[PDB]
């Protein structure tokens, strides 16, 4: 009876972070539909992404980015401006200041990288799908480095790409909305792993968000179960481990919820 | 130990119906962002109502409605034109037709009533809040009655009300998602009650969608507990009855998610 009722507990988890992730991912699909439509003045579209934030404190940053000349055929007036490239592109890129009231602005980066802090840009470009990112360090004005995840939406209509829009979740923030929870009568801890295996909460070792799954054992267990997409447990010294998979959007990556309960 | 397993159970069917509401609601909220600071052309604004229910079969409609003049200035060019009124508001309803495949455009209906079938414009106009309708009835082409819920957001900034944009949802086919799920071991009822005590869902008798709770007595009751937000249960003949509340998005009413479960 025990096991029952600790096995719908970590259900119970897993559905309240999937909402909560669905949420954001849900704002950002519904922001695209305009924009694959219309081509709206650049400051316009600059004030929607910034509104999204006023209103809106869970999240982190609402990035855009085009290819090049695909909003309004017009990047060479903007060379060198902010949110621009220099060969002007459009990629604004809206964030948090020094306090939650400020929003700043800045031009997008990595959206050519092939390293990870690019995959927000390249992987929805690559396969046309909607994208949560992998966690990654995201530099900002000032040489500060931003630990994130960005829930992506490709700008993609009549069967062709013209690039993406962003929520990006601040991990620090969801540590603590999400990884200091106590699942199981105040015991326990709650984790959340990205497809790759990278922590982007973790009730056991705060020390641990943005790391992969240490051992390497583990981390080969970890990536072949979590991509067939059915619940799993494992146990260790203490604790009894349940692990759903699950998808945030239309995405079609598992990312996955631990819920680790003691044996006492 | 079994009540803490059924109580658990509850609670996960509640984030459960609740992650798919608000993506729905996310999806409507990011939506309204690009047109809270930009008036693309008429036609192009239809175009991405359409795109949300192409992309999206979960959703029967979606629907704009502006104040007189306030998308462009320009209504009376529009007059007695497809999706507008006779003084040529801008007031698009795209929705499912003869097939799920067909999406058909008319003018938003009873945005002037202060019946409940007006309850989706006036209620974001009045109170400035996001808003999930109570289930109504709602007539489209054809002479059809089609019985929904809206999830309604104000375009709202700067102080000022401009308007609506809803998504919505057939309640024949919530009730098909939902409503026919057995909550526990393939046993109990689903049911999803709205602010007003209206069923939205219901497992037990399904001629009950879109009425009212029918004995007074557990009208009046329904009405008190479900908002004061704390979960409640009763007993019937037969069953323990778990009720939920919670809310949509950003609305402040409260929902409840019923989960019935027999004694046995
Ligand atoms: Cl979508
Ligand atoms: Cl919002």
């Amino acid at each position: 009876h025990h096991h029952h009722h600790m096995e719908i507990t970590a259900e119970r988890w897993t559905y309240e972070v999937k909402d909560y992730l669905d949420t954001g991912m849900g704002i950002i699909r519904g922001f695209r539909f305009p924009l694959l439509f219309s081509a709206p003045p650049r400051n316009q579209i600059i004030a929607a992404l910034r509104e999204i934030l006023k209103v809106n404190d869970h999240y982190f940053g609402a990035r855009l980015a085009y290819e090049p000349n695909s909003l309004d055929g017009n990047d060479l007036e903007f060379q060198n401006t902010l949110g621009h490239d220099s060969t002007g592109r459009f990629i604004p890129y809206l964030h948090r200041g020094q306090t939650k009231e400020e929003i700043v602005l800045e031009d997008a980066k990595y959206y050519d990288s092939l390293g990870p802090e690019g995959d927000w840009y390249q992987v929805p470009k690559k396969t046309k799908s909607h994208y949560a990112t992998d966690p990654y360090y995201y530099e900002i004005k000032g040489k500060v480095k931003i630990l994130m995840m960005s829930l992506m939406v490709p700008l993609y209509v009549n069967d062709q790409f013209y690039g993406v829009a962003g929520l990006d979740y601040q991990l620090e923030e969801l540590q603590q909305r999400i990884g200091v929870k106590k699942p199981f009568q105040d015991l326990g801890y709650l984790t959340l792993i990205s497809p790759k295996g990278i922590y982007a909460v973790n009730g056991f070792d705060s020390n641990r968000v943005g790391e992969k799954i240490s051992d390497a054992k583990e981390l080969e267990y970890y990536l072949s179960k979590s991509q067939e997409g059915e619940k799993f447990t494992t146990d260790s010294d203490g604790y009894t481990h349940y692990y759903f998979p699950f998808h945030i959007g239309k995405d079609k990556r598992y990312w996955v919820m631990q819920v680790s309960i003691p044996n006492s």
